[PDB]
This record gives C-alpha cells, sequence and structure tokens, in this order.
C-alpha cells in the first residue's frame, strides 16, 4: 500500500484516541501493522513503555526483557550515544535489538534507533525490528511520525 | 526534496514546541513551508486559530478576515459537508478558498480540504489554497499530519 495509506492508519488511531488515557501499546501495534516490525517504546532508563511484538522469538533472556518490560542497563544507557535516527543496523551493532546470544541465527536481523525527542530532550527511544527486509523512506516516516507523536503522549 | 525531509521539519518543530504555549501560527509556518501554499487553520464556527499567507491577494475582503480572523459563516458552515479530506478544488467548487468576486483571476486556484478531528469530533478544518500546481499525495501526507496533530494541540 501507499505512503499515504499507512500514515492515514496511524491518522485515524491518532484522531479518535485524543484524548482517552495515553495508550503506548495501541501506538505500538499500529506502527508494528504499518511498518510490518518489532516495536519498543523504550524510556530513558530502560523501561518498556509499549512494545509489539511481529516475530515471537525462542530467547529467553527477550521474554523476560517483556515480561518485566524493562530493557539492559548498559544496552539503553548506550542508546543515549545516537543522536539522531539511525537504520538498517545490524546484528553486529551493539544497538541491535535481538539478543546477542543468537546473532547466529539472527544474521539478517535489522535494527532502527529513533531518538524520541520533546523540549529538547531526549525522552526515550523508539526501536524497530526486523529480519531482512530493508527499512525504506517510508518506514523512516511512519517511525520518526510515530516517535514524534509519542514524544508529546509522553507530556 | 524528499518527503521525509519536509517531514523532519514538522517534526524538529513539534518536538522543539511540546510543550510551551500551543502555537497555531507556527504550525500553519512550517507546512506553508513544506507544502508551499496559503495555510488557514479554521475553527467550527470559522475563527482562525492559524494562518500563513505564501500569497498576498489584493482583495479586500479577504484582508479583512484575516484582519478579523474569521472567515464568512455560511462558507464556515458549509465546510461540515465534507466529511474527508477533498483536494485539488477548482475556483467554481463552493469550498474555494478563493473570494469569489475574482474567480477571473484566480482560475487556476485550488482549494484541499482537510477535516481537522479529534476524539471522533469534527473540531475544523485545514485549508490549502495556491495557484497552479496540483496537490500531490505527499502535499497530503503533510497536510493530514498536520490536521491530525492540530487536532492533538487543540486539546
Ligand atoms: C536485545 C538487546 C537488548 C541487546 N542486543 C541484548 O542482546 O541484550
Ligand atoms: C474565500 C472563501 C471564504 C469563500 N470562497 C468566499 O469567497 O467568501
Amino acid at each position: 500500500m501507499a505512503l499515504l495509506q499507512k500514515t492515514r492508519i496511524i491518522n485515524s488511531m491518532l484522531q479518535a484516541a485524543a484524548g482517552k488515557p495515553v495508550n503506548f501499546k495501541e501506538m505500538a501495534e499500529t506502527l508494528r501493522d504499518v511498518i510490518d516490525s518489532n516495536i519498543f517504546v523504550v524510556s530513558r532508563r530502560g523501561k518498556l513503555l509499549g512494545y509489539s511484538i511481529n516475530q515471537q522469538i525462542e530467547n529467553d533472556r527477550m521474554k523476560k526483557m517483556l515480561e518485566d518490560r524493562q530493557f539492559p542497563e548498559e544496552y539503553t544507557k548506550n542508546l543515549f550515544n545516537v543522536p539522531e535516527t539511525s537504520s538498517n543496523l545490524d546484528i553486529n551493532s551493539e544497538y541491535t535489538a535481538f539478543p546477542v546470544e543468537n546473532r547466529d541465527l539472527f544474521q539478517a536481523g535489522l535494527t532502527t534507533i529513533v531518538p524520541i525527542i520533546g523540549g529538547g530532550e531526549r525522552l526515550g527511544t523508539l526501536i524497530l525490528s526486523r529480519l531482512q527486509d530493508q527499512f525504506n523512506d517510508d518506514d523512516l516516516i511512519l517511525a520518526e511520525y510515530g516517535a514524534t507523536v509519542v514524544g508529546m503522549e509522553i507530556l
């Protein structure tokens, strides 16, 4: 589908949701639907504000992070070192959203890191991951739209 | 410039502005910059919440509307009859944003009507107008992004 269709999908969701008690789970599921990727909305200190999983993986440490709603400390800290969107980061990147013990299995795993920003403040990070299919401009548009509005709905 | 560049321009503006006292003038100027068109954010009852003019026109009734920050009653009412974005509406459309006494002069004037919606409620209308150049998907994406976030910043 065309980009305008996908943006319309986010827009209808935003239009109906404003105002109800903010729903990051819903935003993550929407982005997952239009970007076709795993979605994690991660706070400054690693708290999962929302996520939506597009691939079930059999890694226990990963399943725990989602049950805990908490990403690792070091990994989460290091996300501040990416000041601007950085896309198509491969399995060997320190920023990969796939678990490192499974690099062999997820050799084609791609990660996109999107700073969530609001008031000149890095409020969090929106992480996108999936297998094999390179992220393109359209995915970035949708990703950044979502990160911007999440940055707003965080306030 | 690519769409992703233009969306980045709106995004930086939104990112710095949240939160300061909402600024519809700034939003209108931004959209004008990226869509290259006149921009009017019109309330349910015709109040100009914001505008940004890309073409100065010599029509006094129009200059008054902007000084008053109020569009006409009938015209404003009839905007509810457009439930979804309707673009590239010509000079002879009842929805035209050009003054009707100057139809001859503005024969190539095109208008796009974008419902501003929030909570299942039509909150207003975002109107785009310009001469000669047809609106395309990219303009609509930018227009609808802006209308959606205006619908939110109205709440
Ligand atoms: C999955 C993510 C948090 C990181 N690459 C890790 O392996 O812990
Ligand atoms: C400009 C607008 C409000 C309308 N077409 C009019 O002529 O009054």
